[PDB]
């Protein structure tokens, strides 16, 4: 069976036979498509982790010309020895890269994965207490930021082994700054974060209440009370954003931070789950610019751009707010270039994605893709993807979300 | 099982799904597959190929009389049992049935609000429905049209209206409007390969030139209207043009703009759907509203295989078009929106920006949640094409399930046609 996908700006048609290999449900039915729903919705037996185990470790050594060799056979017997003693197995280094490599490969609401191979994996399974989590975060955030010439990588922490001994970062980015409410109502920071920052601000955290507090890292280490590190300044990158024609926009105070680190979400691989799995890359600015400082719920910067801006903001159909997103956008683009900060635009990036989705095709069978996501959140139709149908499916290894730890962690001092 | 919900993750409001139970036909999803970007994910249709046999068609035509009928506190009232007696009845005589003028406006507004790609919904029902069912010919199909151009157009103070033509009998007798809209502008192919107008038309306007139109060759050419009665060969005819309504595109700001010479037409008018009713299927139900003013600002203008004017608004505006992160394809975009929304108010044409647009929607979706359980809605197409994320449907949840009375898609009738 094929399913067929057509671009129709462009015309071309690309033939699917990927989606065969999936076996994870997408949410939808067959009478209702759950498309644009976030999230469409304690630990695997013997028998449930044997043939998600088989099935990788088979995908494992089709990926390296090697399927139905010695060295095949003997890797699955010597897996069905492990969960048969331990109800459980470890990864070999090689499979444990391959495993973070094709979550990001088959990560559909990605329009970055044309660098899926360029992954620099940090092995931190050996780490056993939540110091050695900041140690591990540190390097990674040194070695990713690399002074502003970003490189890809994830750390992995110890697997899941019962579910009462999780490692997890409780902050859902490495960098992400502070958000305060105030009594007359008010936010100070980024309101996206409030709820956290009092969790930090409750385990000790003294906070300078500030617009631009980096976070501290709260970190659990094998199902204990997490723990709370400063990370070292120098080692956190960051941007002020000014315009490259309007001088005022400086004295808007604003600024970023350089490192995009997602830390609140679990990899699967063969089975296994690594709750703790933080990985970065770097930004495309619409993320910055469009919903960081643009959303309601976030910094809502545009009010005070379109004021500076003179625009006539008594009617919606001056597209005030339309024409202030546009240059909020285009100093974030000047400011991380000025400051050779690694970013991408998003008439780049989803150029790259057609590129990319169309070599998955030819040498994979398909890309699994979710435009709702795939698509920026500005001048959505004058970007390529905006015309090219994509097909979503869920492939293993993957990136899963998974409860907030705050909602399910049960506590123990005092 | 039996209730979804939907969340908007910038207010937070959930709404709780049970209308979906009443869904037909096949998404194309699955289980293991979403099929939501493409264009036209299912061939599953109600009634096979063309004539249908008694137990293909009364049974969807019991249902549809059953929903009528409930949907005014009847059913099973004598008027319900006998107009199902006399369905059976003309089913058995003539394979098909009659709709009443009342089942017809009936299920005209409901095909409109079951529409799951249409952000503009809650207007659905406020429609005008203009039957011509007893339309034979290309010539009376033209006086329907007009009339309803007319009628539609109201001297710039738009009305929603739909012209039903005769149901498909057959399938060798249809009624077809051969244009995609009422109103489009002719596509040129030049000599050298570029092409001048509307590229989206080219084919169109070359059937036509085939026909025996005599071109203007002009950047804003009206097309003739090319008109299928009872499956003859189709006819051309001119709309007369004081019955198109055009709005010169100027910029509140940029003096420049005007020199352009750029315009467009006033009224929107779907030509190319069909229309399903009860199994019953009208392939000729042109339908018009009013625009948002992105689908001519954003789309008609700036798409790269369309008018494709990103460029020259660029160099007016004297942008740095070196890269693309300086954002001069963003930055002109905004420009020829705000150019487009100002013209049409100031000409006092009937015109919703994309902000207010999705702001009636959610108010829509709400409304339905709360009389009906549901709204079936398509967020790859509700979503605007500019500014999706500072819109408030972009954070809406929304579910897509395909109820019927509807419009369907239906293939281009000079693939099909057996001319004579
Ligand atoms: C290298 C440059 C990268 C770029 C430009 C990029 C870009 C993006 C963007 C724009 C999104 C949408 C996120 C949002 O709007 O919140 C996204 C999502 C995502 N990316 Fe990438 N990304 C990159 C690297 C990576 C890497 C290295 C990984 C994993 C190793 C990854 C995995 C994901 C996942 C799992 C999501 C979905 C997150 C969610 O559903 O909340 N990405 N990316
Ligand atoms: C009154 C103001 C209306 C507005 C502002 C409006 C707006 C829209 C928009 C923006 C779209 C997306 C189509 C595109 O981007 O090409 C759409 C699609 C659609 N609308 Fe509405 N519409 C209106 C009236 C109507 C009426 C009167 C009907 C039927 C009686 C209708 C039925 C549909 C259908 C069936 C589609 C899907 C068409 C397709 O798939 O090509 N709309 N509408
Ligand atoms: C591939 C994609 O589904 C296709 O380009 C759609 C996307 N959403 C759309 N939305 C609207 N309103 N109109 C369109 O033509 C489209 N095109
Ligand atoms: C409701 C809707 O699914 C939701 O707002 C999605 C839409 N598309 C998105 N696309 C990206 N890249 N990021 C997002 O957070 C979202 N949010
Ligand atoms: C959930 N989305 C928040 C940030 C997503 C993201 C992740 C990565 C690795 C890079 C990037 N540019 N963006
Ligand atoms: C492919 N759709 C093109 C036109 C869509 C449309 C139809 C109607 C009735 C109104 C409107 N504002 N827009
Ligand atoms: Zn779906």
């Amino acid at each position: 069976r094929f399913l067929k996908v057509k671009n129709w700006e462009t015309e071309v048609v690309l033939t699917d036979t990927l989606h065969l290999k999936s076996t994870l449900e997408t949410g939808c039915t067959e009478y209702i498509c759950m498309g644009s729903i976030m999230h469409p919705s304690d630990v695997a037996t013997k028998d449930q982790l044997f043939p998600l185990a088989k099935e990788f470790i088979d995908q494992y050594y089709s990926s390296i010309k090697r399927f139905g060799s010695k060295a095949h056979m003997e890797r699955l017997e010597e897996v069905n020895k492990e969960i048969d003693t331990t109800s459980t197995y470890q990864l070999k280094d090689t499979e444990l890269i391959y495993g973070a490599k094709h979550a990001w490969r088959n990560a559909s609401r990605c329009v970055g994965r044309i660098q899926w191979s360029k992954l620099q994996v940090f092995d931190a399974r050996d780490c056993t207490t939540a110091h050695g989590m900041f140690n591990y975060i540190c390097n990674h955030v040194k070695y990713a930021t690399n002074k502003g010439n970003l490189r890809s990588a994830i750390t992995i922490f110890p697997q899941r082994t019962d579910g009462k001994h999780d490692f997890r970062v409780w902050n859902s980015q490495l960098i992400r700054y502070a958000g305060y409410k105030q009594p007359d109502g008010s936010t100070l920071g980024d309101p996206a974060n409030v709820q956290f920052t009092e969790i930090c601000i409750q385990q000790g955290w003294k906070p300078p209440r500030g617009r631009f507090d980096v976070l501290p890292l709260l970190l659990q280490a094998n199902g204990n009370d997490p723990e709370l590190f400063q990370i070292p300044p120098e080692l956190v990158l960051e941007v002020p954003i000014r315009h490259p024609k309007f001088e005022w926009f400086k004295d808007l105070g604003l600024k970023w931070y350089g490192l995009p680190a997602v830390s609140n979400m679990l990899l699967e691989i063969g089975g296994l789950e690594f709750s703790a799995c933080p990985f970065s890359g770097w930004y495309m600015g619409t993320e910055i610019g469009v919903r960081d400082y643009c959303d309601n719920s976030r910094y809502n910067i545009l009010e005070e751009v379109a004021k500076k801006m003179n625009l006539d903001m008594r009617k919606t159909s001056s597209l005030w707010k339309d024409q202030a997103l546009v240059e909020i956008n285009i100093a974030v683009l000047y400011s991380f270039q000025s400051d050779k900060v690694t970013i991408v635009d998003h008439h780049s990036a989803t150029e790259s994605f057609i590129k990319h989705m169309e070599n998955e095709y030819r040498c994979r069978g398909g890309c699994p893709a979710d435009w709702v996501w795939i698509v920026p959140p500005m001048s959505g139709s004058i970007t390529p993807v905006f015309h090219q149908e994509m097909l979503n499916y869920r492939l293993t290894p993957s990136f899963e979300y998974q409860p907030d730890p705050w909602n399910t962690h049960v506590w123990k001092l005092v």
